[PDB]
């Protein structure tokens, strides 16, 4: 057995396969960060913190001793509990499709949005600085006319060039901002066909974040430290329902404050 | 012999080859569904229904017994009768072309439109829910200016993204709506060259349906269960004509109500 | 794991072996049908219905299309819940006999009687016609003097001969009717030794049914379609008791209405 207690769940292996596929697809769909950032681990269940390598002054233990407490960032565990009906589970070994995995999908969306907001917006209670607060470049703003977005993006890319940051650059837009750039034409010309040439990397739907971000993807600038990847485990059950949860443990380290521009909403 | 009774038809093998080729080409041309939906079977002549895996409460047979009647969806057989002249058949072994297979073509069009309207518009008498009624996403509408269609399509695709549905997405338009998007330019730029980039799958002529549909083609969301594929069989003949029919038996299962948007006319 | 959730039950493997043996013996003892009828399957967990091969007229989907909905009979699942004490289970690995499996026995009796009454008496809520309602031969009656039973049975067998139905014929009697024919002598001669020669097949105790039935056992006339054979699974437990259930899913098809005579009580 294992800390997930899957062997205790009234969930047949076919329904485990279904819940795993639904969670994996929904998380991969909503998660923006792991396309951009370097993705280190999973280092395992025993990793509690990561070495920042820095040292902190602390009161000496005794005469003439110098004491430096070593700095580290703790890993945070996020867990989203979700309840699936036993009806939907038992239907699976009867060969069903259209078992209602909407609790799994909504849970995986909440988890992906919590991770992505920890990465980009920061999560103070975990001491995750986040790309927005950890960005040294001038904060831009998106206009109300999406036809201006290639201007603000070429501005941000000129900030990145002047800051000395290599490509390949990539741009992340919030869900509505991506809708706008998906509709928009300039004089009938597809404006995302202009963006696909202004931006030499990729243009990414990031529904969790606010405004937009322009980033380098040269590597080494952003590091998502996974302790444990997205895991499905058992909480409880009753006559009608099984309480499961989605869980991961991670921390985000922002190594290069110049490597990002925040485009505020 | 066989339930088609082809051996009883006054139709030479060359004219069977001609009628089969005409029916196959005309059905493949008109049928939209089988390009989008997963296409399971033909499971054979013995399949009468498909397991939905669900269970239905029914009155118990006796004290303390629990009885659950198992849910299933019946297969429907569609048959279109068509009459070809014996003149046109006997001409075939004389090496003719321009034998009048227009009855075969009109029959294959009626059959393809009946299948596609069962899939998309639903067929109440078969308990086929259909994608339109079985779609949970907000119902859109097409504008009178086709230059607006990339907007309504990027709207529907944003609904699909927000609903968490993967691509590759595809768009089906009714015959006139496809004519309109085939003509249209925006500022001279081919508007279907914009659509070919907004839509990462395919843009499909679907003359049977009303308005338009935007769908995912990731698989597993729509399942056309063929009992028997399109089959040509013999009904009767007289001195001048042979009554044939086109027939198939199928059911359509709509597993993912979120995976579709109906764009009403 | 599996839809029975046996791995979740606090029931040691020795007590599983005991409960399986008690259920199997008690079901085989009470079940009359499966000695007479052909017994097809178990076809598996995915079978929801059986093809009757017939076709049903339904409203056409469109001009000139002919639509026939295919007829099928749904499978019914019967479940009898039964509670065994954990005392009786834990006694088993201590090497006990006279663990109180009377809940298992009473459950297997209720299940066997529900199946046999579905087969013979019919089960309207499952659309099981049943041999009694599905018998075309004249309905006989049993007399109050069991010494008349060889007469009524030779009458029924003459009905079967005149109806053109082969042997080997068999006779099923309700529990008291079998008691009566077990006691009875005519002039000291064992009357079941007369019946063993009037009836060339077998004489069967059928406690579930009313009156008696005389049947052919040539095969092909009666078909019990098992989806899943008698299965033991776990519902819940507490500190003192385990709620289990006995379950099967089946349907009965009565192919030859002339092949049976109902001898009413």
């Amino acid at each position: 057995m294992n800390n997930l207690y899957r062997e205790l769940a009234p969930v047949t292996d076919e329904a485990w396969g279904e819940i795993e596929q639904e969670a994996t697809r929904t998380f991969k769909r909503h998660i923006a960060g792991r396309r951009v950032v370097d993705c280190t681990g999973p280092t395992g269940a025993t990793t509690a913190a990561v070495s920042t390598g820095h040292l902190l002054d602390v009161t000496s233990p005794g005469d003439g001793v110098i004491a430096h407490l070593r700095d580290s960032r703790p890993l945070v565990r996020l867990r989203v509990p979700f309840t699936i009906t036993r009806d939907a589970i038992d239907d699976v070994e009867r060969g069903s499709q259209d078992s209602d995995w909407d609790p799994v999908k909504d849970a995986a969306k909440k988890l992906a949005f919590a991770e992505d907001r920890a990465i980009f917006e920061g999560y103070a209670a975990a001491n995750i600085q986040g790309i927005r607060a950890g960005s040294s470049n001038p904060g831009l703003a998106l206009p109300d006319d999406p036809r201006g977005y290639p201007d603000v993006i070429a501005q941000a890319l000129s900030e990145l060039r002047l800051a000395g940051v290599d490509g390949p650059y990539s741009v992340l837009l919030s869900a509505d901002a991506y809708t706008k750039v998906s509709e928009t034409t300039e004089h009938g010309y597809p404006l995302r066909e202009h963006l696909n040439r202004v931006v030499d990397g990729d243009i990414i739907w990031a529904p969790a974040i606010d405004g937009a971000f322009v980033l380098s993807t040269r590597g080494g600038d952003f590091d998502l430290q996974l302790g444990t990847d997205v895991s499905i485990g058992y909480s409880s059950h009753d006559a009608d329902t099984v309480q499961l949860y989605l869980q991961e443990t991670f921390t985000f380290l922002n190594y290069t404050a110049e490597a990002s521009v925040a485009l505020s909403a």
